[PDB]
């Protein structure tokens, strides 16, 4: 279950292990963000 939130973009909290495509769409540590903004 990785799917707690659809409006956080704290970047080194959900982009450090996201540092791949964008800072947000859902979630910030749990869900390391769903990247797709």
């Amino acid at each position: 279950g990785v799917e707690i939130n659809v409006k956080c973009s704290g970047s080194p909290q959900c982009l450090k292990p996201c540092k791949d495509a964008g800072m947000r769409f859902g979630k910030c540590m749990n869900r390391k963000c769903h990247c797709t903004p």
